């Protein structure tokens, strides 16, 4: 019914207004790929644009982009109504003009360094009382056009002309300022923003609806993660996004108040949700005023906690009231708090990876004007326990840098710098290098929740364990009505034992890679060593970090210094198997089979490990890594290799056959030496760049065997024999 | 673009008025080892001093003493003037008087202690209201000619002469009491003070470009280590060094 309405989501295209289409769409409504589109909202006005082809977006969406939202008064979900007029309309005049809101401090022809590399070669539509934002000088200014030939009749061509004014219009209060916060301005938490908007948007945008369904709304949203993850932006963007009346409350805040005044601010507070249509209450840093109750001081501080529970209980569905907290320390909140009813829907805003680091560095880079050798993939690479906060404060110190280059150079000694020069100032590679170097990332110290780089390749042979890992881990989670059919439940551990530096880390993590799901690593030394302030609720909450981040791989590494803690099975007498290996038996017990995590162990020490994790249910693939062979040696240095410039004369099988004993982290060494004396060679000879024959000659003539025959025996021995292990 | 503003920063020759200079800049001015320089800075007045041929420095960078720095009323990281005038000068009478601030406990004639061991021997150039310190009897004193031959036409030489008379002069609030803290009474913290100086003087020195430009300054600083090792002396250095309000808690 009705073949116009079109239902909107954020875009994807990072640029000035360019809507996107899916497949259907473009044939049903006739339009090309390169068209001017009339784009009709709410209250009665219009926007011009130009339509994008995409096909592998959805079925039925499309995407908009934040600048033109707010020219349609249209907010995220809403239907909008579109019409084609692929008719060219050129403009002769259009008086445009800024907004005294973000064109303070900067004075000149701003036309030059905003307008004119943003028009030319684009070609693209204006429409009367539009509201486009141009970004530069390390800043974005929104712009206005308020007189012009008729609407709309008006692309970016170069007969159109342009005029200084610099006589910026007031804002008013029918449109909303694009400075603000929006789903556009977070990046590396993108199934947490899916999850949030689920749970919120269809309770706010649709009230009426939602209370006359009569279904429960999710009203206890808890955001939690590490200091500086975007927590109170994605509640705030959240707010922004939504048309929803958005009241804050800050823990420190309300605590400074005096006794009997905060709760007062919290009564009123809520009333004024209630009051005000849909609403979101949100509590930031909830643990300042509701910390457990039995670790607790003052009698003032309870009855605050009372009352917060109080409220959020006393919160009807017909007040269409949503409360959103947000807390860096998820453990120490009441747990009466974390119950059914009062905040039962819980959002992990976790570090960011690489690649949601690369997206925050551009989402805060996009004001600035960077250099061409600025490879923004590399900052995020290279950075790594670094959070939202800390990418933030990296590029503001990459800025300040350069300034201080410009600021001397340049005599910027003037009172208000204009715009020509500071186009002028560029962010060098070099100014992210030396921010990079001083900058300490907060989230070192986190468990890091990813998809591994290391593939398959970076593994020389194996072939039989990596077809085994595949059907253990990859046709479970892809192929499940096979295993329905068969009847048969998929194992849900492994454990890789063998010979040290043969590669056991390398296939868990190349596993976890091939699958693209999640991969969590905990060293034996790392539950040593939390497990020494005795917090059992730490390996706990691995496993419940893992559940969340299903499809997810739980590896265990080193499992033998888990082992030697008291010796072995045998040690000192009494049994090694203590501490964390029981509570991991215990976790491993009580995780469900449905769910997507699979367990994999390592160690290199088969004789001490604890038959209880043998278990059919626990780790009961048993997959021995053995040393590789003259052709997996072969493969392991070609691997090694890939990233070396090697000289066409090295025989590589000839190295694979002159060693026989080694592992993969022996020829791994052979050819860091190698390396290393190649690096010495070029060091000597600046006072040549390939590595050489004679090199790896000499790397060999010192390389060492660092497993022995004895262990080798041993090794084939558990090998054969370790099933049994248990019983005796 | 007017190839005559200069950057100033915390001199290393600790002594009295001796700028230094870097490599390219004695060649620009085409100023000698031991040349007579005058100084031009904010508020309309002046200083006259001596250079000192330095080479690796920066590159452009002079370096100003804190005695002279309150003689421009110019601080860290400001701009200057500069202006060479290779023309021997020589005062007949200097009318020369101590401060009330500094002097006080001392009698006698403070001239034979301070003012002769001070000024033979060196040829260091005197101007009009400028305030130097001497340092000695355990303890320094800054000091402030009053009346001379017109400004500055006065370097230290043999025939000039000297009198005493014990009625120190009041400070004004004009300028800024030498014997307070600055980034010469720190020692051993350099690398810090970089680091603190990077933090802070850029928003505070230039707090409207700062604000124009739009980007997030460090207001966090937090100083630590064990008890005794300057942090509040180099909290209060910071203060005084810049133009910074400064509260106390
Ligand atoms: N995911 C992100 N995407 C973009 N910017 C981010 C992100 N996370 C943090 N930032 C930036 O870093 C700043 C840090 O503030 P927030 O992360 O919102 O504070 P927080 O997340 O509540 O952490 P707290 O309050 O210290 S526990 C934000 O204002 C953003 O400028
Ligand atoms: N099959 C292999 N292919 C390529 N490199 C390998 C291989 N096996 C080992 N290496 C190298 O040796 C290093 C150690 O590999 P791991 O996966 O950690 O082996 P491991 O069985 O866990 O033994 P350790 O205790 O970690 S040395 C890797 O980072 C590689 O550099
Ligand atoms: N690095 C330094 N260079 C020169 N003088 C110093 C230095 N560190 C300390 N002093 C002297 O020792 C005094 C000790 O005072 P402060 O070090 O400023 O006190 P503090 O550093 O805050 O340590 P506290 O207050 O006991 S924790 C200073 O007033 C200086 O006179
Ligand atoms: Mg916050
Ligand atoms: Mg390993
Ligand atoms: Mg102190």
């Amino acid at each position: 019914n009705r073949p116009n309405r079109l239902i909107v989501d954020e875009a994807i295209n990072e640029d000035n207004s360019v809507v996107s289409l899916s497949q259907p769409k473009m044939d049903e409504l006739q339009l090309f790929r390169g068209d001017t589109v009339l784009l009709k909202g709410k209250k009665r006005r219009e926007a011009v644009c130009i339509v994008l082809s995409d096909d592998t977006c959805s079925d039925e969406k499309i995407r908009m982009n934040r600048v033109v939202r707010n020219n349609l008064r249209v907010r995220l979900g809403d239907v909008i109504s579109i019409q084609p007029c692929p008719d060219v309309k050129y403009g002769k005049r259009i008086h445009v003009l800024p907004i005294d809101d973000t064109v303070e401090g900067i004075t000149g022809n701003l036309f030059e360094v905003y307008l004119k590399p943003y028009f030319l070669e684009a070609y693209r539509p204006i429409r009367k009382g539009d509201i486009f934002l141009v970004r530069g000088g390390m800043r974005a200014v929104e712009f206005k056009v308020v007189e012009t030939d008729p609407s709309p009749y008006c692309i970016v061509a170069p007969d159109t002309v342009i005029h200084c004014e610099g006589e910026p219009i007031k804002r008013e209060d029918e449109e909303e300022s694009l400075n603000e916060v929006g789903y556009d301005d977070i990046g590396g938490c993108r199934k947490q923003l899916a999850q949030i908007k689920e749970m919120v948007e269809l309770p706010l945008r649709h009230p009426a609806l939602f209370k006359a369904i009569g279904v429960k709304p999710p009203r206890g949203i808890l955001l939690y993660g590490p200091p500086g993850t975007g927590k109170t932006l994605i509640a705030r963007a959240v707010a922004n996004e939504t048309g929803a009346f958005f009241f804050l409350i800050n823990g420190p805040e309300i605590m400074s108040k005096l006794a009997g005044e905060s709760e007062s601010n919290l009564r009123k507070a809520f009333e004024e949700a209630e009051k005000n249509a849909p609403a979101i209450i949100f509590i930031d840093e909830l643990d300042a005023i509701a910390p457990k109750r039995e670790k607790t001081h003052g009698e003032v501080e309870r009855r605050i906690v009372s009352q917060l529970l109080t409220l959020m209980d006393g919160l009807k569905q017909r007040a269409h009231v949503i409360v959103m907290a947000a807390t860096n320390r998820p453990n120490s909140i009441d747990p009466a708090l974390r119950r059914f009813g009062r905040f039962d829907r819980e959002v992990d805003i976790g570090i960011p990876d690489a690649t949601g680091r690369l997206e925050i560095l551009q989402i805060h880079t996009k004001n600035m004007k960077l250099a061409d050798d600025v490879d923004l993939e590399q900052v995020a690479n290279e950075t790594h326990g670094h959070v939202g906060a800390d990418l933030a404060a990296l590029c503001s110190e990459a800025a300040l840098q350069a300034i201080r280059k410009k600021m001397d150079l340049i005599d910027l000694e003037d009172e208000t710098i204009d715009a020509e020069v500071m186009n002028s100032l560029a962010v060098t590679m070099d100014d992210f290098r030396w921010a990079l170097s001083q900058s300490n990332p907060s989230a070192l110290r986190e468990t890091v929740v990813e998809v591994p780089q290391v593939t398959w390749e970076d593994i020389g042979g194996l072939e039989d364990v990596k077809r085994e890992l595949q059907e253990l881990v990859q046709y479970p989670v892809e192929h499940p009505d096979k295993f329905l059919k068969f009847g048969m439940t998929p194992s849900k551990g492994v454990l890789f034992y063998g010979p040290p530096g043969c590669g056991k880390t390398l296939l868990a993590k190349a596993i976890a890679n091939e699958c693209q799901a999640n991969f969590i690593s905990i060293k034996g030394p790392e539950l040593l060593t939390m497990w020494f302030g005795e917090s059992e609720a730490n390996v706990r909450e691995i496993f419940d970090k893992a559940r969340q981040a299903a499809p997810c791989v739980l590896f265990f590494d080193e499992l033998d210094s888990i082992a030697k803690a008291r010796g072995g099975n045998i040690g000192n007498g009494g049994g090694a198997a203590d501490r964390v290996i029981n509570q991991i038996l215990t976790e491993m017990d009580g995780m469900s089979t449905k769910k997507n995590v699979f367990i994999i162990g390592a160690t290199n020490r088969p004789d001490i490990i604890d038959p209880a994790i043998l278990r059919p249910g626990r780790l009961d693939q048993l997959i021995y890594i053995p040393l590789p062979d003259e052709k997996s040696r072969v493969a392991i240095l070609k691997a090694n290799l890939r990233k070396s410039p090697v000289a066409k004369d090295v025989d590589l099988e000839f190295l694979a056959k002159m060693t026989n004993g080694f592992s993969g982290a022996d020829l791994t060494e052979i050819c860091q030496r190698a390396c290393k004396l190649a690096i010495r060679e070029s060091i000597e000879s600046e006072i040549v760049p390939e590595i050489r024959r004679d090199h790896f000659e000499e790397a060999m003539r010192f390389a060492r065997r660092s497993v022995s025959d004895n262990d080798i025996r041993k090794y084939e021995m558990f090998a054969q024999t370790l099933q049994q292990s248990r019983g005796f």
